């Protein structure tokens, strides 16, 4: 009885009417710039799930902006190659899905610029494999980052016209990937590998298990399965998802809604704010995944019921209407971090994860 498309376009509302800088073609100059390419990705996916194009000329502004050179990392020549690579891998699967959407070669050509901008701090030498995410320091092979390459060449495997270098690229990263460690004793995701100071051998540095980085290596593993129609990738990312929906894990609470682990202590600071939604964007995405390579009806329920049953949650608990004054008539939904903790504030980052969620159920 509730629709996640209205529900997604009034969040989509609140989302630019309070945070939308028309000067800047940006969301939120005062928030992390690669949170306003998971805005980016949220409004292209609505617009991609639900057949709608009404934030397709608002997207292009945004796009045509941020492609320019960062004042802050002119040396990555734009096209959204930043000072960090999980910056740019943010934009980069962008790029994809506005590719998906609207089947403009140029926002291909963006995703394989980047591809190859990630790929200079790819080193085979610290780790067996794996990128920085420091450009500038090169210290820390982090869980994110890697993920978002991963998905970014099998993205790329089932796009780009040398797809074949990208194939073997994504199952050359998953491999790495599977072997570093970083996938723990309950098939969940620490943050990222330390390294030994005296052997230089890598391991997981057992820092803390952060929603977003069990979700974007589910869209991984589903663009692997579609370039290889090997039902195996669907299973791996089954095993990290269903760690993620058992309680006993501590990612899913008793009344069953996706709880980041800074939620408790009140800590989320500005990116873990964004987290949740990511996850729940790559779970439906694995959903979608499953449900389509068996022929059984119940194939993939338990993840739509999971991303039904917090929905309702944070459509209940988590909601504030925005109100309409003389001046502005703008209407929508505003969203706090907790998806079943109360409604205090409305920040960018919180309402990027809020449409994703609904977006996720589309
Ligand atoms: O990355 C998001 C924000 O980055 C800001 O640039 C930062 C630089 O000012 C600073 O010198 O180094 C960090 C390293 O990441 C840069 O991110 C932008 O000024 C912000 O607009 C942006 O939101
Ligand atoms: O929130 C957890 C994530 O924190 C990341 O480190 C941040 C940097 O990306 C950012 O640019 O600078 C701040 C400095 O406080 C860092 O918190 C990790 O790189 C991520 O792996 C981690 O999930
Ligand atoms: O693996 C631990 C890593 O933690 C990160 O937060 C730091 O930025 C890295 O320098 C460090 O190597
Ligand atoms: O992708 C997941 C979504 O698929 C749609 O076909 C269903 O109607 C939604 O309930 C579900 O959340």
């Amino acid at each position: 009885s509730l629709n996640s498309t209205g529900l997604a376009q009034a969040a989509i509302n609140g989302l630019n009417a309070r945070f939308y800088e028309s000067s800047n073609a940006r969301w939120s100059s005062d928030e992390p710039w690669w949170i306003s390419g998971v805005a980016l990705t949220m409004v292209i996916e609505y617009m991609r799930r639900s057949g709608s194009k009404e934030y397709l000329d608002q997207v292009e502004d945004v796009i045509e902006v941020q492609r320019q050179p960062l004042s802050w990392w002119p040396s990555g020549e734009g096209e959204f190659r930043a000072d960090a690579t999980d910056d740019t891998g943010w934009w980069a699967l962008a790029m994809v899905r506005m590719y998906d959407l609207t089947g403009n070669e140029d926002y291909l050509n963006i995703s394989i610029k980047d591809e190859a901008y990630m790929r200079q701090w790819w080193t085979d030498t610290e780790c067996g494999g794996g990128l920085y995410v420091d450009i500038q320091d090169l210290t820390y092979k982090n869980a994110i980052a890697n993920e978002l390459y991963l998905k970014l060449v099998a993205s790329l495997a089932n796009r780009a016209p040398n797809a074949t270098i990208y194939l073997d690229r994504a199952q050359q990263a998953w491999t790495w990937f599977l072997g570093s460690g970083m996938i723990n004793g309950v098939n969940l995701i620490n943050d990222g590998l330390a390294r030994d100071s005296n052997t230089g051998s890598c391991y997981n540095n057992r820092l803390p298990v952060w929603t977003y980085n069990q979700g974007v290596i589910l869209g991984a593993l589903v663009e692997l399965y579609h370039a290889t129609k090997d039902e195996s990738y669907l299973l791996s990312a089954q095993a990290i998802a269903d760690a993620v929906l058992s309680p006993s894990n501590g990612l899913t609470s008793s009344s069953g809604v996706l709880t980041e682990t800074c939620e408790g202590s009140d800590s989320c600071n500005q990116d873990q704010q964004v987290f949740k939604g990511v996850f729940a964007l790559n779970l439906a995405e694995l959903g979608d995944a499953v449900a389509g390579a068996s022929s059984d009806p119940d194939a993939g329920q338990d993840y739509r019921e999971y991303l039904d049953t917090n929905m309702q949650s944070m459509y209940a608990n988590d909601r504030s209407e925005i109100v309409p004054t003389l001046f502005d008539s703008s209407t929508g939904d505003l969203y706090d971090v907790s998806w079943s903790g109360p409604f205090r504030n409305a920040t960018m980052p919180k309402q990027a994860s809020a449409i994703g969620l609904y977006v996720a159920n589309i």
